[PDB]
């Protein structure tokens, strides 16, 4: 029974080099994350700033 463990390790920084190869997929999957940031951060802003009064 291999420990395998460390493998996944190395692959799992990989990732921070290639997570996603596909020139679109990388920023596809990435743009609905900055996307879907953007509309927690607007609704989480008007939060602040109707709370701020």
């Amino acid at each position: 029974a291999m420990e395998k463990v460390q493998y996944l390790t190395r692959s799992a920084i990989r990732r921070a080099s290639t997570i996603e190869m596909p020139q679109q997929a990388r920023q596809n999957l990435q743009n609905l994350f900055i996307n879907f940031a953007l509309i927690l951060i607007f609704l989480l802003l008007i939060a602040i700033i109707v709370m701020l009064l």
